[PDB]
């Protein structure tokens, strides 16, 4: 049981000891590009590289670089974009890619500022009167209104290449309370946001990779992805208990580094999963639990 496991190892304090054999056996491949002197300025972290083999890359002639990987999980059946948060000087490229990948929504786990420092910079419009124009790239971001709740916000977005002036609607979910390095307020608020995700057909088949990102794009990243892909896994192979988190992870950290951050984040996976598996599993109304218990109102 997908229980007694997790209680077997919170009982022996272990998570640790599984966060860290996780790190150990992840995939390790090269970052030649993202490692190159003029792509220096296009990553938040020296140390946090997108790997070569699915690093996104931007169809632009200059530079087709950007902290970005896109973490295809074949058997899951979805596939993903993790990315730092933008920089100052990587917003057009960030919507550059939300465009060429034709990602329908973009999933923000982070906030543009974080004790003083800012962990991200303002990439969309706060005011529906202000658009943005990312000249290098060509493109145009308007804010076209925006649900706040407690603990996230949903925007609607319109982008639009500048160029073909062709225009797609973009949904920006924003969770503002999860801490770098920390962990959701709860697998009921974190579930209540995934399925908010889920529901707005973002992560549709139909549409490119989600885009999710938070600082360095790994951790919260990471974490959230992480959640997504082994609820959609213990759901198509009718037999639960069969999905081994550890190992879903270890699949997605072949195609970026470090995600999941903390071996408190590793257990908050496991807790979300878990949580989230009463709903694969028959209960109609955990969702509405969820909902209840996050407080988003
Ligand atoms: O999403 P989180 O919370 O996991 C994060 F973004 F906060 C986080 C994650 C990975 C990082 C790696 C390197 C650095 C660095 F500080 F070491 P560097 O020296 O490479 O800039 C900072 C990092 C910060």
């Amino acid at each position: 049981e997908m229980e007694k496991e997790f209680e077997q190892i919170d009982k022996s304090g272990s998570w640790a000891a599984i966060y860290q054999d996780i790190r150990h056996e992840a995939s390790d491949f090269p970052c030649r590009v993202a490692k190159l002197p003029k792509n220096k300025n296009r990553n938040r972290y020296r140390d946090v590289s997108p790997f070569d083999h699915s690093r996104i890359k931007l169809h632009q002639e200059d530079n087709d670089y950007i902290n970005a990987s896109l973490i295809k999980m074949e058997e899951a059946q979805r596939s993903y974009i993790l990315t730092q948060g933008p920089l100052p000087n990587t917003c057009g490229h960030f919507w550059e890619m939300v465009w060429e990948q034709k990602s329908r929504g973009v999933v923000m786990l982070n906030r543009v500022m974080e004790k003083g420092s800012l962990k991200c910079a303002q990439y969309w419009p706060q005011k529906e009167e202000k658009e943005m124009i990312f000249e290098d790239t060509n493109l145009k971001l308007t804010l076209i209104s925006e649900d706040i709740k407690s603990y996230y916000t949903v925007r609607q977005l319109e982008l639009e290449n500048l160029t073909t002036q062709e225009t797609r609607e973009i949904l920006h979910f924003h969770y503002t309370t999860w801490p770098d390095f920390g962990v959701p307020e709860s697998p009921a608020s974190f579930l209540n946001f995934l399925f908010k995700v889920r529901e707005s057909g973002s992560l549709s088949p139909e549409h490119g990779p989600v885009v999710v990102h938070c600082s360095a794009g790994i951790g919260r990243s990471g974490t959230f992805c992480l959640a997504d892909t082994c609820l959609l896994l213990m759901d198509k192979r009718k037999d639960p208990s069969s999905v081994d988190i550890k190992k879903v992870l270890l699949e997605m950290r072949k195609f970026r580094m470090g995600l999941i951050q903390t071996a408190d984040q590793l257990r908050f996976s496991y807790l979300a999963v878990i949580e989230g598996a009463k709903f694969i599993m028959g209960d109609s109304s955990v969702q509405d639990q969820w909902k209840e218990l996050s407080h988003e109102d």
